């Protein structure tokens, strides 16, 4: 009760839309703000995509060793790490780090088209149990973040109990498991984010995301000193387009639902 007036007063005070879902493996509890409602994931879809690549991989062994080429008619909006490997190629590894560790949108376009696009990511959602996933588009459309617009959405409860799935459930093979952790604990992009409102000495794992209308996502595991690990989604979006981002918001709501563990 006092944290749902606190996250309500961060949302009135962002004057932005504000969407928080908390699982707490201690006791099985979770914490909800606008849980059930959709926001754009931008960024935050890439652990959906790696995680289909590395599914794929328990049925194809040699498969994060695949080679893919890199060509400049593949360069998009924000090419961090694929534009130095341009007329090289990058292995699907590869791909799936710089994806989730630097948030490059050549690296997700590669990941999209191997599994099959995003009908397929979508479709492997599904058969994890999460039927309110979709990813309808790549990158960079995929960041448009229209208000009234389902494209390219969940909610942050699905989000959280995926991300619970993937990260400290069975989703995943023991070895795929802990390699989606690690490149999550790997991250460059999230230390302003969710992070930013936890003690220093707890451990995360994210994945930032950033698109139209301001919008500004986070989403990690986390496992907290001398604590059961938690799983926290914090979506957040504006009402002008160009909006700009608001990590800040997404601090301050990691702080607010985990005061007093
Ligand atoms: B994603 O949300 O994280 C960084 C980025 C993304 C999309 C488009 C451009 C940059
Ligand atoms: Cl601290
Ligand atoms: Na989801
Ligand atoms: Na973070």
């Amino acid at each position: 009760a006092d944290v749902q007036q606190k996250l309500a007063e961060l949302e009135r005070q962002s004057g932005g839309r504000l969407g928080v879902a908390l699982i707490n493996t201690a006791d099985n509890s979770q914490i909800l703000y606008r849980a059930d409602e959709r926001f754009a994931m931008c960024s935050t879809s890439k652990v959906m995509a790696a995680a289909a690549v590395l599914k794929k991989s328990e049925s194809e062994p040699n498969l994060l060793n695949q080679r893919v080429e890199i060509k400049k008619s593949d360069l998009v909006n924000y090419n961090p790490i694929a534009e130095k490997h341009v007329n090289g190629t990058m292995s699907l590894a590869e791909l799936s780090a710089a994806a989730l560790q630097y948030s490059d949108n050549v690296a997700m376009n590669k990941l999209i088209a191997h599994v099959g696009g995003p009908a397929s990511v979508t479709a492997f959602a599904r058969q994890l149990g999460d039927e309110t996933f979709r990813l309808d588009r790549t990158e960079p459309t995929l960041n448009t973040a229209i208000p009234g617009d389902p494209r390219d959405t969940t909610s942050p409860r699905a989000m959280a109990q995926t991300l619970r799935n993937l990260t400290l459930g069975k989703a995943l093979g023991d070895s795929q498991r802990a390699q989606l952790v690690t490149w999550m604990k790997g991250n460059t992009t999230g230390a302003a984010s969710i992070q930013a409102g936890l003690p220093a000495s707890w451990v995360v794992g994210d994945k930032t995301g950033s698109g139209g209308y301001g919008t500004t996502n986070d989403i990690a595991v986390i496992w907290p000193k001398d604590r059961a690990p938690l799983i926290l989604v914090t979506y957040f979006t504006q009402p002008q387009p160009k909006a700009e981002s608001r990590r800040d918001v997404l601090a301050s709501a990691a702080k607010i639902v985990t005061d007093g563990l």
